[PDB]
């Protein structure tokens, strides 16, 4: 019931449901989250900007609100919404 | 004596007395707090914001100091209050 | 050589040489600091505000600097400066 | 495939493939980086800023992108931009 996201180190815990809550995202989709599972450490991994992520997390807690970290820069934080597919 | 709150991935660890001193809150009170218990990895577990924990936690610790993180929005630190009961 | 400190959760992992330099404040002072120690997971164990120790260990690792870090709240801030014994 | 960064307690996973694209760096240079391996833990370390080094690692990551973290002041930044030799 619980998913383990592993972004260049950092671990974040969430519910299989809190992500299936937007299928149309990379992932909400199985097909296209499973090309970054790791079954050796069961965990998906990202190799990626970790500052960005508590926000692409929380839209998926909150059902649907995007609100960008303002320690992170605009043009690295809109990198992030076009790979993990929130638009 | 000390309490282990994983919230979505981020672990903090503090003591029960810390908790108990606002038995008025959710993590301040054992029939509220008793339901986000995970007896398998002895933690209580949110699938919440991560960043604005550090505060919440600090309120505590603080003896009732509560100050928002300026990473952390106004609306989205809001609900974060309401639902730990701080108010 | 290398010295665990646990501040409510998060931790941070330095080198005793650099806690020493400053043999004058609670971290570089082996009678202060060991009250704070545990030997069960041989650590030295805060339960307090984890946003302003970066600042703290920083100091150290500078050879003095001391920059409050945005985030934290000046008046937050300054009452960790005066329980580490910075000043 | 992956390289395991401990900066003052705080672990970071990249691939070596993210590393070795800028062969000019200490991170991207073996000679350099294996100065501050530890073989025991498997790990590189570096006795640190922890703030600094998401925007250090998103450099490789990006393909050569350095923003500086707002919550990050601008000589501590430097200091590390140097040490890194980024520049």
């Amino acid at each position: 019931e619980r998913v383990v996201i592993n972004v260049s180190g950092l671990r974040f815990e969430t519910q299989l449901k809190t992500l299936n809550q937007f299928p149309d995202t990379l992932l909400g989709n199985p097909q296209k989250r499973n090309r970054y599972y790791d079954p050796l450490r069961n965990e998906y991994f990202f190799d990626r900007n970790r500052p960005s992520f508590d926000a692409i997390l929380y839209f998926y807690q909150s059902g649907g609100r995007l609100r960008r970290p303002v320690n992170v820069p605009l043009d690295v934080f809109s990198e992030e919404i076009k790979f993990y597919e929130l638009g």
